[PDB]
């Protein structure tokens, strides 16, 4: 049931999605050992996702969200990557999506990061790169990211360095607590509370 539809590169469309992934780079602990090494991207295309079933299954979700919430979905754009984004853009967020040994618990992650989601790219850690050249670091092969519409609900809070979501929450934040430049990072533990807006195909850029 799923259409992916590309959008051209003079629609603002396109445009506010790439700003997002450009502008929401920074630099990792790991010195670019899980994701790479670069500063910014090479967008190749832009898709939206289009599946009828898979967004009825969000809004659902996100209406009794709402309604346990003052009437507050407390809905986000986030960034998810994921060696099964083909499955998901397909099938939707399951309990196979979930990151098991994740900081949070067996949950769904997702980032404000565009460069945390591409540590995910090739599976958790960066894995063995990618899959032609085993390289985690890969200037050459094509990457994909999901620009995900995410509903957080009562989020729970946790400062720091499928279950079920904390009682009486519908999410959890991970705040960053060390590196003042991290943006925050948020799990759900309901596959219903994130629709993969728009598929991003890029490649990592070897700084100059
Ligand atoms: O690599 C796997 N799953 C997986 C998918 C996504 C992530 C992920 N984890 C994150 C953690 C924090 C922030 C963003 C993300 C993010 O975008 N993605 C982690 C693990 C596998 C499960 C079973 C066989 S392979
Ligand atoms: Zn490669």
């Amino acid at each position: 049931g799923t259409i992916l539809i590309d959008l051209s590169p003079d629609d603002k469309e396109f445009q506010s999605v790439e700003e997002e992934m450009q502008s929401t780079v920074r630099e990792h602990r790991d010195g670019g050992h899980a994701g790479g090494i670069f500063n910014r991207y090479n967008i190749l295309k832009i898709q939206k996702v289009c599946n009828k079933k898979l967004w009825e299954r969000y809004t659902h979700r996100r209406k009794e969200v709402s309604e346990e919430n003052h009437n507050h979905a407390n809905e986000r754009m986030l960034f998810h990557g994921s060696p099964f984004v083909n499955a998901i853009i397909h099938k939707g967020f399951d309990e196979r999506h979930a990151y098991i040994g994740g900081m949070f618990g067996a949950g769904i992650y997702f980032a404000e990061n565009s460069s945390k989601s591409n540590q995910y790219v090739y599976g958790i850690g960066g894995g063995t790169g990618c899959p032609v050249h085993k390289d985690r670091s890969c200037y050459i092969c094509h990457r994909q990211l999901l620009f995900c519409r995410v509903t957080l609900g009562k989020s729970f809070l946790q400062f720091s360095a499928m279950a079920h979501s904390p009682p009486g929450h519908h999410s959890v934040t991970g705040r960053p607590s060390v590196n003042g430049l991290a943006l925050a990072e948020y799990v759900i533990y309901r596959g219903e509370q994130a629709y993969p807006e728009y598929l991003i195909t890029y490649q990592i850029m070897r700084p100059e």
